[PDB]
């Protein structure tokens, strides 16, 4: 049969958490298929249907600085590395669902926050009052799954199909960072009082939610030159949103005001201390083989501290 194979450097480095998928857009579909085949199996999906799905998913990502097709594949590769390091912890349906959820999690993103849509009074904010963009990403995911020749889950039973679409729905909603803070607090308590139980479905859901946040923020877990250059894309978006806030007559938050360019190093420090380090710390407590993510995050925090100290 038709296994995908990558050049040697990619075949070895794709297994590491800090892998960068590279600037060759046309290799990203094959990288994703490679990851499905090893994390799920060559039997998981029909190749023709899977390729058609990947290509329609790509076409539904917009040409924005950060929440684009490269972000989708990057977040899928981090999930691949988590799954491969935790072989026996995940059901067959979770392996199938979670790489798709990661590829789909920002479908049709416009480069604006939930809060900008609510202040603009975008129609999506009337359709979906919370997790506005995330309910949209899941809606786009189901749309693409229902196109002719695109049902990659066609061999699942009714109830198995409904279970995989529910894994995907919850995984995509969990990428709303507003939801992460309480999810991580609850997981911290359950781990520390030893109530955490992976046979409890509502516990798994929380653990998958945290994995989704970890994959989504995995820019902070890369080699420093990748982390630093990715931050430029992340701010290009925020700062355009700031501009759009100022056009509505609203002062943006500091994170989104290009007038505060000079404070970026201190804003990154805050973000590693308030979001990233807590995220990968709680993830490593629950799933010990993810420790390389925490280590890499701490390495980047220390690089941001050097930037502030004028050593870079
Ligand atoms: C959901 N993700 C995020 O919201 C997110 C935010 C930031 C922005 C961090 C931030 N900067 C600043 N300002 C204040 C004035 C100058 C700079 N204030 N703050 C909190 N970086 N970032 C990364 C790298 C990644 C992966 N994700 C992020
Ligand atoms: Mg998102
Ligand atoms: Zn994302």
């Amino acid at each position: 049969l038709m296994q995908f194979t990558l050049p040697v450097r990619l075949c070895k480095e794709i297994e590491l958490f800090h892998f960068d998928i590279g600037p060759f857009e046309n290799m990203w579909p094959g990288i994703f298929v490679y990851m499905v085949h090893r994390s799920c199996g060559t039997s998981c999906f029909e190749l023709e249907k899977l390729c058609r799905f990947i290509m329609s998913v790509k076409k539904n990502y917009r040409r924005v600085p950060y929440h684009n097709w490269k972000h989708a594949v990057t977040v899928a590769h981090c999930m691949y590395a988590i799954l491969q390091n935790n072989h026996t912890l995940f059901t067959d349906l979770e392996r199938k669902g979670l790489l798709i959820a990661c590829l789909c999690h920002d479908l049709d993103h416009r480069g604006f926050s939930n809060s900008y849509l609510q202040k603009f009074d975008h129609p999506l904010a009337a359709l979906y009052s919370t997790s506005t963009m995330e309910q949209h990403h899941f809606s786009q995911t189901v749309s693409i799954l229902q196109l002719e020749g695109h049902n990659i889950f066609s061999t699942l039973s009714s109830s198995e199909y409904e279970q995989v679409l529910e894994i995907i729905r919850k995984a995509i909603i969990a990428t709303d960072l507003a939801l992460y803070f309480g999810n991580r607090k609850q997981l911290e308590e359950m781990y520390q009082t030893g109530s955490l139980n992976l046979n409890n479905q509502s516990h798994r859901d929380r653990v998958i939610g945290l994995m989704m946040t970890a994959c989504d923020l995995c820019s902070v877990t890369k080699l420093w030159p990748v982390t630093k250059l990715t931050a430029n894309d992340i701010y290009a978006e925020f700062w355009a949103e700031g501009d759009e806030m100022k056009k509505l007559g609203i002062q943006p938050i500091p994170m989104m005001d290009r007038d505060k360019k000079d404070e970026v190093p201190q804003g990154q420090l805050g973000f590693y201390n308030a979001v990233a380090i807590p995220c990968y710390t709680t993830l490593t407590q629950i799933l010990p083989p993810t420790e390389p993510l925490l280590k890499a995050c701490r390495d980047n925090l220390s690089q941001w501290e050097k930037v502030i100290r004028g050593e870079e």
